[PDB]
């Protein structure tokens, strides 16, 4: 019912000092300097906030093992204490179906507190209402579109032309991914008819060109309707430089590297063992160049990118097989959701690229500014949500698939040793991880929903209309 | 039919020493240390090759005022010996038929030198085939493909993939009119329903963004393909650094800025009179960035672009005033054609950013070398045609719409003092333009046959092949 | 005593909300939803803190005429509640000596609180000794070294290393004056010996590649020492294109632009009249790229610049022409302390290229966080100093040398139109300011001291001791 | 006497056709379609120009074992015709008695053609009087300054201003080795008190960084006095990021990167065995980053940057050893003379990044309009030195310290697989190295000298002096 963290330091984004956190009812009530815990030399974080998860998904030929309840279990046992998953119907399909659907597969489930986008995968009248109904009614304020995978999710340049104006109407965020559905379809067709069925064959047909391309034209079309963007699952240093260069020109764009991006490459395409290589076929694909978690991380400590995913969609070997002989019938995904805090605080902080306050921002804080959370989340204040984790940064912890908690076989960190190691989690006030031992059940989770024009990115886009909207020059009729 | 050019400085690309040009027959047929010209103290350079003419075009609504006979004049008039027009057929029609309307409209008119790009306005088996014949049997070496201009000239992602991928397999250079041509329709929209009719809408519409993404694109494309590329009428500082730095990525990719984008800008659109504004109207716009003639030539100078073009495509006032209450239906086209030369010499060596061998690539070998007329034009050599020019540095000039030769009543350059002034203009071996006076008559110029797989373009793209594409990595089944 | 803004909407760097602040004895002692001052539908903001100024400095020739008590009174007009000026020694001279006579001039003085950085304008063990005592016992975390002004305030690139260094081991930061010495010198005597007197040869001496490569190099030799960095008054586009790409790479630099550089530019040391451009001298020129205000603009709002100041060293016409006939001796320095938050509220927040918070965070809190002062300054929270401007964005206001409150006859900003007015004024927790009228009396305003190894920038310095250090590679002896 | 190279394909830099090649006394005399040699499907190349060599050096405790006559006939044996050496003179010597002795070790010793730069290692009246007698009495056009070499060689920021304003007023381009030496210093004292002697300490104690400040910092300085500039052995991409962004802003500066920067990397620095990464020691170091060669040859395609050298400065294994337990006392240099054209061949040519055209002027044609020896040399052409390499694209050869002609017993690109062949080189007219075999006697090269203003560089200099100098703004006195 009542926790005192004691002793500990307590990290936000902006400022950290010795304090003591007072928890009840699931909400800090008190900061200052019936169960007490000694955090002495320890960290006090806000929970992480993981922007990118794809539990239990029917994808291509089957389901990812890591569902709502195994998922959430995993991310606390590393530091997160919220995921944001997607919503995706087919093509054709109901929007506020998809998200009542993934709401009951959630629910009952979940271990640790979530929300969820919604994928607009289709484009009519029809979903450009459902979308209006997802803001008032459903607490939605961000929708996925999809310029890959053809012929599944695929929406034209005019389709998202009138996406994102839809999502400026109603006060949500746009996302993107950013790959060219023309280019990798045909590129495919090359790389088969070369004989290449391997997994290196995957990231062959989709250079990084492609991903920057994409990158650059969602950037150009939410620019030109004034609309807020977010790049999801940023994955090379030609996308980033993108993006990077956008912001510097003042446009409305944020990047989400994940943790797949940050803590491994892809150079593992060429691995000598097929399952290997399968086990890191996601889209758009690691990249080649060893050089690219280091220049990926450096931007994300420099706010360039700004936010932090997983993408975690898992598949077991066996699941993974049915692109054996086909790299377009592997099933798409890679871990990260538990080892996400970890990965980055070694590669990132430990490194010496960014403070503690940043590593806050990039897992927690700055997720909660976009998607409307903060100061409920991201952020250990008197009034927001006891979603806290006490950190340990001196201590090491390796990872491995044979000792983490997800359900998939495998894991693309498997060996990297890490220091900054979750001692305690805590979920709505209540200690749910300590130690390698659990104390959650299914459904204690629960959907937070979350409402339109956040400030931190619409405040800025409302002036726009305002003063840069051009006016006519006053001539005399020729 | 002997011409003894005497005392003069001859200036290539490579290289320029004091000697004298022995013309017989229309051919260069001796160099060293039955009339003479004396070229002591002036510059001996190899005609000008504008690369983007329209000469006589039913675009929208009416058709150019400078045909092929005043317009090769006004050529002649400006140091330009050569011009390359575009054969435009319309959706549905024939590429062979548009090329033998476009040869008759020429043929009898032309009074210097000239050979034909052809646009891939559409796309199926038939598109094609005409596209070989050409190649094969007509000299063509050349295809534009548009990204804009939508229900008019535009081609899909699928369509420029394709519309590369044959430009490939028969030798031939991909032309791309880079701006996005969704964008530009909806913009447009915008722009009217907001109620600016008038000139600066046109340019308000299309922001320098579009531009560079559409060049982006093109680029993306024709890497995929490894088809050579060659960007038109590059009118930003944007488009400009993107094809810098796709060519610094070792991308065969090649841009051609206008003596419009290199002599003027685009504050003219917001111009109190609307003629004047009017006539400033083109595809993509001059840009709102007084520093854009500046960084265009530096890059220029650089080799960073490469070719030099006019888009000249001149449309009387009265022409132009058929979109008088809509910014759409203002025929599209400005003049340069005739000040080419001029305004480079000016802007460019005078200016000390370029030498006068570099004002030779940039005006004339460039062009020759990629669409192959090297040597046999853009060089003053044994065995080159003798199209020549007797330049003056030091003298000056004044660009006026009540002195030039053009057919149009308007000047873009108007006002400008131009150094570098052509004395006497030789063509096919044969005085044709001395001291304002022309020696011409309709039908001297002949079209010149371009053969497909240009050295200067193909050789490293033919390596490519062979070398850089993918092969499997040997694995046990799984 | 005590005062309640009432129905204002508080706004901080990360966040706004609809609060009430119950200010007593100086502090914030309160917020939540004998004096009530009605904020209703108005900002509160904290107070400015410039750290850029130059009150009463006798330079060359004479002293500045906005002294500490004018300057500070002009500074709390426009939103500035705080002041970090420097105390400047003579080659030979003692750091605690100029120190304690820059106090003696400010304490009775000073309006509003303040601080003081400290210049390094020669090296030997006596500076380096004395270095330790300013930050152990007066309160002292920054020290300005010289790149430019030969003969006076210039350091060698060794002394650079050496000034670097100590720094680091004292837990300061260094700040740079960024313009190569040498080549301002040189340029100098060949502008005056070509006959160029007037002020338009201070800029064409100092071209931006000057300010450039001396910026880069600072930021290299602070790199190589592991020391922070902080770049005062960036000017050009260069100079902060180089910042923001150091940071990029992860390098630990701050940019700090001025007012001058963000409303005005250096067209106007080409102005007809001497006066006026000799009003706009100062080091580094301002730019005579119109584009400049706009580029410098959008990194400060995309954090590539964070802090800002006005580099306030104003002379009356008079005293600026001492340099009438020689360019060299005119008295450097421009105005800005008052206007400094309209012109950034204007060309900034209402231009939509930034957030109201990130205008806070820009003009105060980054300014708190690096210097040292978060969150006793630079944000309204219980147990912060109550510096507080009440802030109509609503409202205009014309800047004009008639109507401004500081000594100086001239505006730089002159005639611009600038929404953003502060109201209301409220310094330790007293209105000083209200409608145009002052409540306020000479050395109410107090020195406050400042602590060494701001976790804002030291924190991760401190990491890459530990691990950025290398090792060797153990081998076998040879 | 008389030579007939039949058959065989003639490629230079802006053209190849297949030809016949006429050499007689030493001179090109004929081209068209007593001894015959079958060229039939073979390439006949300008010979190579390597413009920086160190032969037989006493440099840091001894002399390079690689001299005039084994150098030169290495360099025959690669396809290299010509090599630039360096006249370096002690700090207070003579530079006009450096020149003579470097004759004298050269003229009897050498093999093929050669020329040399003298290096200004100090500043006096002397020094800039002897410059100009080199210049007209002895054919010297290049002056290398230094800016790396404390106590040694290095030179102040004015002292590189006036050496290059001397390089200006008598015609000659000014040669920079672009490193930090004061940062150099002090690193390598930090590097020894950390305990790492071995040569990863020689990359660590000057990273990418310290070579790249000094680029800009040269390019600075040369653009104030405007004289053009010669960046020698390029190592980093950041060093030629910067030299690219220079020439793109219109800056006369011209980057010369070498085999080894071309050829390998500084990984090999880390090496476990001493010997192996003390052989790869120099002045840039070569860099530890894995896409530098990739980056740097796409750059040298694209004249990013323009010229090859090699910095052929080698050292035995035993004399490497001085530096066995102090990395500042291994002799700086690697190999590079014979391997050059075949290292650059196969990662340039049979990559598909650059032409064969390219290639030529890359190796030999660049080289020789810098420093004014075009066409004479760089050219297969009528009047030209018969400078001729007979080169097989298709076959291959690997590089061995075993089967080398260099006399050192190492080699960086050992087991290098390279496509192109020298099957035969012409040197003077007379074959002089033929598969395996030479045909050459000590001092058959004779020295070249060069003439000051090389129209490739300074016709553009001597514009911009007439009309970039500014003038006064015409004011009203005060
Ligand atoms: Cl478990
Ligand atoms: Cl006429
Ligand atoms: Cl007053
Ligand atoms: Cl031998
Ligand atoms: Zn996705
Ligand atoms: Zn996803
Ligand atoms: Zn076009
Ligand atoms: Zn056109
Ligand atoms: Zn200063
Ligand atoms: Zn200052
Ligand atoms: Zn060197
Ligand atoms: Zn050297």
């Amino acid at each position: 019912s009542r926790l005192l963290i004691r002793g500990g330091r307590v990290v936000n984004d902006d400022f950290s000092e010795v304090a003591d956190v007072l928890v009840e009812d699931g909400v800090v009530r008190a900061l200052g300097h019936l169960r007490v815990l000694d955090a002495a030399g320890k960290l006090v974080l806000p929970g992480g906030i993981d922007t990118h998860t794809h539990m239990q998904f029917p994808f291509m030929g089957s389901r990812s093992i890591d569902d709502f309840h195994q998922g959430t279990k995993a991310a606390l046992s590393g530091g997160t204490t919220m995921i944001i998953d997607f919503a995706i119907p087919q093509k054709g399909g109901s929007l506020i179906e998809a998200f009542e659907t993934w709401r009951s597969w959630a629910d009952p489930k979940v271990c640790c507190d979530y929300s969820l986008h919604v994928a607009v995968t289709w484009w009519s009248d029809q979903v450009k209402e459902e979308m209006k109904i997802l803001v008032q009614d459903k607490g939605v304020n961000s929708f996925k579109m999809f310029m890959a995978y053809k012929d599944l999710y695929m929406v034209t340049d005019l389709e998202l032309y009138e996406a994102f104006s839809r999502c400026k109407e109603i006060g949500a965020i746009a996302q993107v991914h950013a790959e060219n559905g023309d280019l990798i379809a045909e590129g495919a067709k090359k790389m088969l008819a070369l004989g290449i069925t391997g997994p290196e064959g995957h990231e062959l047909c989709r250079p990084e060109a492609v991903e920057a391309e994409a990158t650059l034209r969602a950037i150009t079309i939410a620019s030109a309707v004034n609309c807020p963007l977010y790049i999801v699952h940023v994955m090379s240093k030609s996308a980033a430089k993108v993006i990077a260069d956008a912001r510097r020109d003042g446009k409305v764009v944020y990047g989400e590297p994940i943790a797949a991006s940050l803590g491994t490459d892809g150079t593992h395409y060429w691995n000598k063992e097929w399952h290997h290589a399968a086990h890191h076929v996601m889209g758009p694909p690691l990249r080649p160049d060893p050089s690219t978690p280091d220049f990926l991380m450096n931007l994300l400590a420099n706010d360039d990118l700004t936010t932090t995913g997983t993408d975690n969609c898992t598949f077991n070997t066996c699941q993974k097989a049915l692109g054996k002989d086909d790299f377009t019938k592997i099933p798409n995904g890679v871990n990260g959701v538990e080892d996400r805090m970890s990965v980055i605080w070694e590669k990132g902080v430990h490194s010496g690229k960014m403070d503690e306050n940043r590593f806050v921002a990039v897992t927690s804080t700055n997720a909660a500014k976009i998607f409307n959370l903060y100061p409920r989340k991201g952020r250990i204040a008197v009034g927001s949500d006891a979603d806290i984790v006490i950190w340990d940064p001196k201590g090491t912890r390796t990872i491995s698939a044979k000792t983490h908690h997800q359900a998939v076989n495998f894991n693309i960190f498997e060996g990297m040793v890490c220091h900054g190691v979750p001692l305690v989690t805590i979920s709505r006030g209540k200690v749910v991880y300590e130690a390698g031992v659990f104390s959650v059940t299914a459904g204690d989770g629960k959907f937070i929903p979350r409402k339109p024009f956040a400030e931190y990115i619409y405040k800025r886009i409302k002036q726009r209309d305002r003063t840069c909207t051009p006016t006519p020059v006053e001539r005399a009729p020729y």
